């Protein structure tokens, strides 16, 4: 799938059975989403904007299937308000800018 | 120009003469730059980031060329770490994201 971007770049997302939904977004580093229980091990991460320093849970080889595509790699959880799908992940799912 | 995504999506642009280089955000709704001065009427607007409330000044019908191609409208600055260039503007350079 091509989107373009006359509007937010919104696409769903399965994060272990759970649909979801996100922003294909290249102007970030770590994928970070919505706190639901992930099994597996995590490792303490932090994050911030406007205010800062909120705490994350960074988890370390959840498959992310976004918008058919299966894929794999890190996925950082916490008190968050978007789904923010960043360089690791469009990376991973051949993803490339087009003009 | 088609670029991918295995490291920071960083191209130059021009805005009055000036060379410059921005990250192409498909996650960002406006386009923000460095403290340049600019030709023109500005309306007094506000941003965040990491305490967030940070007052910048936003400039009307700006021509910025990126990458080659020609485009204007709104451009907002102020004291940012990064220029990013926003939806509104990738909307106008017929930007689209391919996967």
């Amino acid at each position: 799938p091509q989107i373009t971007l006359w509007q937010r770049p919104l696409v769903t997302i399965k994060i272990g059975g759970q649909l979801k939904e996100a922003l294909l977004d290249t102007g970030a580093d770590d994928t970070v989403l919505e706190e639901m229980s992930l099994p597996g091990r995590w490792k303490p991460k932090m994050i911030g904007g406007i205010g800062g320093f909120i705490k994350v849970r960074q988890y370390d080889q959840i498959l992310i299937e976004i918008c058919g595509h299966k894929a794999i790699g890190t996925v950082l959880v916490g008190p968050t308000p978007v789904n923010i799908i960043g360089r690791n992940l469009l990376t991973q799912i051949g993803c490339t800018l087009n003009f």
